[PDB]
C-alpha cells in the first residue's frame, strides 16, 4: 500500500533565539489523525492499533548553532514546564542538520486497541529546547522553522469495519 | 457439556405490515444472561469472556413477503434511529424462511475480560426491516412471531471462580 | 479486507404488474460509485480498474409469478427500447426466488485503467421484464421491491495515490 | 467460442385452463433456425450436422397445478392429434417449476449431413399436456406463458464453406 | 548506448528569497523532448514509451538555508497554486545540497503508447518551495539558480520507425 | 535493561574564546553518581564495579574553530595547572563536531570492589583546551556550551544489596 510507504507532510513549527532551554516548542498526542491518510481511512473503521514515525526537516543554516531533545511520555504522566525530557529515552536533532531525524512513537497502551472517537490514554511526543539557538552574525533573522513528516509504522492497523454513516 | 452444545429460547419478539423500512425491531445486549445455562453458572464466577449464536425461527407461512436484517454493532457507536445496519456485515431473514438463519456475535472487547455485574464495553445486535411486510390476502392477520434461540460459542468460558454468596 | 468481502446496500427499485415484457426497470454504469466503501477510498487515488459483482434480492411471496433478465451490455452499444436484452448473456430471476440471485460485470474496456472523473468507455448492467408479473389472488398489491446489494471483485484494484484536497 | 457456451431466447406460447389432456400446444422442426446464432453463420455454409439443446421457463406460480411432457419424434413418423407422446421417452415439466427443464434432441438422419435449403428427413419436438392446468383460485387468470431457449450442442458442426452472396 | 547512460543538461531556474512556501517554480511535462538525444531520434519514430530520469544541481553555498519539494503529478488532475505537492509522493531538496538529487518519472499512461505529434495524457513533474529561502548576511544576494539534467530510464523505447521527411 | 542502554544527561560546561591552551574545563571523578539511575539504584547496594561511558555534544557552529582534549588519569597522579594532558591516551574534539564523540572511562583499581560511601582511590576525567576557540566575525558571541551524558558500561554491576534505611 503506497498510503503506507511515504512520508507525508503534518506540521510545522518555529525556532526562535529567546527561547530558553528546557522550554517546551512541540507536543502532540498519539492519534490516527496526525496522518493525511489515516484521517481518510478512519472514518469506516471502529478501532486502530500500533505506532507511527515522526521526520523532523530544519530548514537552517551552516552558521547557526544550537540543538532540539524529542522524546515519547509514556500514558499517565503529567505534561507541563517542569518535565525533565533531557532524562527519558530521546534523540538530538541538530540546527544545521541536513539529514532528516527520525523518531518512532510506539503504542504504549494498557488496552488491547483504541475505540475511535475515544481512544483513552495514549502515549505524546514531547519536543524541547536542550541548547538555545545562536545567530554569531546578529542581523534580521532570529527564528527558523521545523517541518513534521509522518508515516504509520509497521504494526499499525484498523479493526471492526463500520457503516461510514454511523456516529462513534 | 450438553449445557453448550443446544439451542435453547431466549425471547420473542412481534413483526407486523405498518413497519416501515429501517425501523428497529429487536436489540440486545452480549451478555451470559441471554442463555438460560449462563446465567445460572454467572453466580459462582467473577468474570467471563467469549461470543454467542443466536438463531432465528419465523412463524410465517408461504404466502408472506418481506424481508429483516441483522447485524453486530461495534462497541462505542451510537445506537438509534439513524443507523445504517444494511451497511454493516449483515445477515439477510426472509418472512417464509423454513430453516432457521443463525448469525454469531463475537466477543469485541477492548479488554483480557468482562468483571461480572461491570462489563464495561460490549457490542450489540440489532434486527431491522429491510423490505415491509405484505399479505396479498389482506384478512385479518397483519403479524407475525419471531422466536429468539441462543447456544454459547465456542470460545466461552468462565474465569476466578468465587464463593455462590458474594456480592459483585 | 473486510471492506471486500461482504455484499452491502447499494439501490431499490420496484416491479409491478404494468410492465410489459421488454421494458427495463434498472440500470446502472460501470463505477466505484456503487460500492459505499469504494466511493470513500476513491478521494485518495488517480485510476481504477477491476469488475463487480452484484446481488438481487426479491421481496415476493409463493403466489407470484413472472421473472426478469439481467444482462451486461459491452461499451459502444446504444441503450434504449429496442435493445434485445434476451440475447445477451444472461441471468434469470423469478418472482418467488428464495436466494439471491448474483452476476458479475466484468471490466470490459479498451484502455489500460480508467482515469478518476473521466472512465472513459465503460461496461452497463441492465435488468428488464422477461414474463410480466401476475397476482393470481388480484387484490391491492400490484407491486414488489427488489434490492441490490455490490461487492468488489477479486482482481479490482486503485492505482497512483494522490493528496485527498487534490482536484480531479 | 460464447455463441454456443449460453442459452438464448427462440420462442414463447400460451398454456391455458382450456386445454385437454393429449393436446399439443408447441411444436419445432430441427433447425439451425431455432437458434440466434446460428441463424447468422448458416448464410455461409453448405451444409450442418449435430443436436440441439432446449430449455424451458415456466412463469407459473405456487398456486397453479398440471403438468406438460415433451418428447423428441424420430423422422418418418406423423404427427397430429393422434400421437401418443407419453409413450415415447420423454421429460415431465411442471407449472410450479422454479428451475429450467432441459431436453436434448439428437440428429437422427439416414444420411450424412443436411444439405442448407434442403436438409431431408429431420426429428421433431413436441410439446402436450399430461395434465391439465388447474387454479383452484378461480379468479381472472386462466392461462400462463412458457418461454424457450436453445443452444447448440457439442457435437453441431458446419461443412463446406461457400460464398455468402450464393444461392442454395 | 551511449546516449542513455549519461546525464545532459536541459534547463535552468531561479529560486529567490520572495517567492513564499507553496509557490509553484518549475513544471514540466513527460516528453521525448526534454532530453537533447532523444529529441534527435523522435524524428524517424511513429511512437514512443517509458519513463525518464531528472537530476537537480543547485548552485548555492553553505550559509542559505531553506529547502524545496518535488514530485510527480498522475494525468488527469489539475495544476495550479491550490495543488499539495508536499502531500504527494515527493523528495526533499536543500538549499546548501552538495550532491545531486534525482527523482524518476515514470510513463503513467492509460494507453498502450504515445503517438509522436499527440501522446495524450501524460504525467507532469512539479517543483515547489517547501521552506522559503533565507540569507542571514542580508546582503545583495538574494537568489539562486538550479540546473536541470535528464537520462532515459531503463524502459524508455520508440517504436514504428517511419520515413525522417513525413509529417504526424 | 533500559536503564543501562541509553545516554542520559549529567552536566554542561561552558567553553570562551579567553581560555588558553592548556587549561582545564571540567574534571570529574569516577562514581555511580554521574548516572541519574545508578545514583537511584546506590541507595539498596553495598557496593560497585566496572566503568562508564561518557558522551559530549558541542552546541557550535559551522564558522567557530578550536579543539579540545579529553583524557582518563589514572589513581594516584596528582591532578593541577602542570598536567600533561596531550600526553595521555586521549580523544580530540572539534568546535564543529556535528556528531557526538564518546570516550569510556574504565575502572582503574587496586582493590576488588568500591565500598559504597567510600570507594577509596578511582580514575578520573579530565577536558581541557587543545587549541584556544576563534570567531572570525568577532560580533558579540564569545563562547559556546558542551553538554555531557553518561550510560554504564557492559561490565558495571553491583553487590552486597542492603536494607534501604541504613547507613554506610
Amino acid at each position: 500500500e503506497t498510503w503506507r510507504t511515504n512520508f507525508y507532510y503534518n506540521d510545522v513549527f518555529t525556532w526562535s533565539v529567546a527561547d530558553a532551554p528546557g522550554n517546551i516548542l512541540y507536543t502532540v498526542q498519539h492519534s490516527p489523525q496526525n496522518n493525511p491518510f489515516t484521517a481518510v481511512l478512519s472514518q469506516m473503521y471502529a478501532g486502530w492499533a500500533g505506532g507511527m514515525q515522526f521526520r523532523f526537516i530544519v530548514a537552517g543554516s551552516g552558521v547557526f548553532g544550537g540543538r532540539l531533545v524529542a522524546a515519547v511520555i509514556p500514558p499517565g504522566i503529567e505534561i507541563g514546564p517542569g518535565l525533565e525530557v533531557r532524562q527519558f529515552p530521546h534523540v538530538v536533532i541538530d540546527a544545521r542538520s541536513l539529514e532528516p531525524v527520525t523518531i518512532t512513537m510506539p503504542d504504549l497502551r494498557p488496552n488491547m486497541y483504541h475505540p475511535t472517537g475515544n481512544p483513552g490514554l495514549v502515549p505524546t511526543l514531547v519536543l524541547s529546547v536542550y541548547n538555545n539557538l545562536i545567530n554569531p552574525f546578529g542581523g534580521s533573522t532570529s527564528a527558523i522553522q521545523v517541518t513534521v513528516e509522518t508515516r504509520p509504522s509497521e504494526d499499525f492497523e484498523f479493526v471492526m469495519i463500520r457503516a461510514p454513516s454511523s456516529k462513534t
